[PDB]
């Protein structure tokens, strides 16, 4: 499956793509304002994620640091990134179909649109200004908006026991971005697509 990753933000981002225990394609790359990066993801990739990292410094061997989304100081990411991170999530060719969603379960850093470029499903979008409206206690000094699990580490926010419900904090994300997961047991907003669809992830999809 090809994913076109497009940076429409006015600032540089460093795109990242991973399935948790391995990179997808090269795993990571700088995208200046307007650039596009096409990657190839193995069919049957389960639990893949794509996200943006902001305000990064890499040296010539590709080691450094990012203010949001850092995945162990690497340009070419092999694991998931440090919250806060808006996430495009997908599982491909799962009994004949692809499954996509956007999640705010790990916070929000960059607005995002995640859409198929082939026939037969709709995209999802989380483009509201969540960083500017963020509740005071979720604001990340480093940039972005934390989820409540990251800030408070309680069973209720992390859904440790499998029994959680919605909270004042998850309801903030849900009000700003109804089409993204706001907490673990949120009513699913997953989109089912034909198996072997292709996709575009756009950062800052609107003006």
């Amino acid at each position: 499956a090809t994913f076109e990753i497009v940076n429409r933000c006015s600032y540089t981002v460093w795109a990242a793509a991973s399935k948790g225990d391995a990179a997808l394609d090269a795993g990571g790359r700088q995208l200046n304002s307007g650039e596009s990066w096409t990657i190839n993801v193995e069919p049957g990739t389960n639990g893949g994620k794509i996200w943006a990292r902001t305000d990064c410094y890499f040296d010539d061997s590709g080691s450094g640091i990012c203010k949001t989304g850092d995945c162990g100081g690497l340009l070419r990411c092999k694991r998931f990134g440090r919250p806060p991170t808006t996430l495009a999530e997908f599982s491909l060719n799962q009994y004949g179909k692809d499954y996509i969603d956007i999640s705010n379960i790990k916070g929000f850093n960059v607005p995002m649109d995640f859409s198929p470029t082939t026939r037969g499903c709709r995209g999802v979008r989380c483009a509201a200004d969540i960083v500017g409206q963020c509740p005071a206690k979720l604001k990340a000094p480093g940039g972005g908006c934390n989820d409540a699990c990251t800030v408070f580490q309680t069973s209720e926010y992390c859904c440790t026991t499998g029994k959680c419900g919605p909270t004042e904090y998850s309801r903030f994300f849900k009000r700003l971005c109804p089409d993204a997961f706001s907490y673990v047991l949120d009513k699913p907003t997953t989109v089912t697509c034909p198996g072997s669809s292709n996709y575009r992830v756009t950062f800052c999809p609107t003006a």
